[PDB]
């Protein structure tokens, strides 16, 4: 695939620019209102908007939004669950604003989520309609907004992330150090329970928006790379393939985060900006796909922050599904990607 062809596909996808402001206005208004009203509670006093992009996490999809509400929870004691390395029980090390959500010694996620959804449903009452881990809203019978509650911890990152975030040869060890000083998050998610999974969406956004070895990367004509284009192309490939086979539960468990993680690993493999030259968009992309296929074939896709947490384990995704996706992707690459046609 020629780089200009790929960029033609991407530019063809960018045709939603005029609508972006119109949607962002309404969504921004509703979300801000929900924040204003939601701040009134004692438990959700320090609630806030994490704002990690505020754009779409799905390309092809201008109607679906994803927002995340952070809550400062000072002095927390995490307890690892069954060596899952990613899922934890939240404890407290007396006066606790979240004491009402305590089911014994462990902070209950279901009750807190219930109070959350209850307040939000109390505020939508006064053309927004709530739908039956996340809380989905429907603005103007068109726009979908996924709201996620996340606990914020300004403590040092858990031990399972010690050997994660290998960006030393890419973005330098200095940046890794300053990044690991930032807080980490916890989203309500069960393991394959009342457990919480680690989340570093802010870090992902940060490394994506500051992706070059050079500080001036993508700031001048001579230093424009094709990292973001590769990520977008991968995401679009997976999205189109999932769209073609929506009638099957094979590709249901495959999503953009797998693609993003694989992309991050590829970035680690190719730390130099010269390895992501603009004119080489065709090759770089071809690399990414290949690596992704490897992750499908070897059934190994380590979380970029939690190396011992495998996203492509047999327990999470069965071999058959990965083989099917492999077949489809390989066909696509072998036939100049006909799935990008429209
Ligand atoms: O921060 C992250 C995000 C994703 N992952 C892994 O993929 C996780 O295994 C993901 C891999 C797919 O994730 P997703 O973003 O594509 O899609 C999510 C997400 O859309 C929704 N969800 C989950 C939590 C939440 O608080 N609010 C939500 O709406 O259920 C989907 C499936 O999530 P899983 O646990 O079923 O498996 C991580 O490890 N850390
Ligand atoms: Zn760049």
């Amino acid at each position: 695939m020629g780089a200009s062809k790929l960029r033609a596909v991407l530019e063809k996808l960018k045709l939603s620019r005029d609508d972006i402001s119109t949607a962002a206005g309404m969504v921004k208004g509703v979300v801000d209102h929900l924040l204003l009203r939601l701040k009134c509670d004692s438990a959700f006093r320090g609630v806030g908007l994490l704002n990690t992009g505020s754009y779409y996490e799905h390309v092809k999809a201008p109607n679906e939004f994803d927002v995340m509400f952070k809550l400062e929870v000072p002095r927390i004691q995490l307890e690892e669950y069954s060596n899952t390395r990613a899922y934890y029980f939240v404890k407290f090390k007396k006066e606790n604003p979240l004491s009402q959500f305590l089911e014994g010694e462990i902070l209950s996620a279901s009750k807190m989520l219930s109070k959350f959804r209850k307040i939000i449903k109390e505020e939508i009452n006064d053309d927004v309609i709530m739908k039956r881990p996340a809380v989905t809203l429907l603005i103007s019978e068109k726009i979908s907004v996924d709201i996620t509650l996340a606990l914020e911890s300004k403590s040092s990152w858990p031990a399972s992330t010690q050997e994660g975030l290998r960006i030393q040869n890419w973005l330098s060890a200095k940046v890794r150090k300053q990044l690991r000083l930032k807080p980490f998050y916890l989203v309500p998610k069960h393991a394959k329970e009342e457990t919480w999974r680690l989340s570093f969406s802010h870090i992902e956004k940060e490394i994506l928006n500051n992706h070059g070895k050079s500080k001036t990367c993508c700031e001048n004509k001579e230093e424009k790379c094709c990292r973001k284009d590769c990520l977008k192309l991968m995401k679009y490939l997976l999205e189109q393939l999932k769209e073609r086979f929506k009638d099957k539960k094979h590709l249901d468990k495959f999503s953009s985060y797998h693609v993003k993680t694989a992309f991050f690993h590829v970035c680690t493999q190719n730390p130099q900006d010269s390895q992501w030259d603009r004119k080489d968009l065709g090759l770089c992309f071809d690399n990414c796909v290949t690596y992704f296929l490897q992750c499908l074939r070897t059934e190994k896709l380590e979380n970029y922050f939690i190396p011992e947490f495998n996203l492509f384990s047999s327990n999470l995704i069965d071999k058959r599904s990965k083989e099917f996706l492999t077949k489809q992707i390989e066909y696509e690459r072998n036939n100049e990607f006909p799935v990008f046609d429209e």
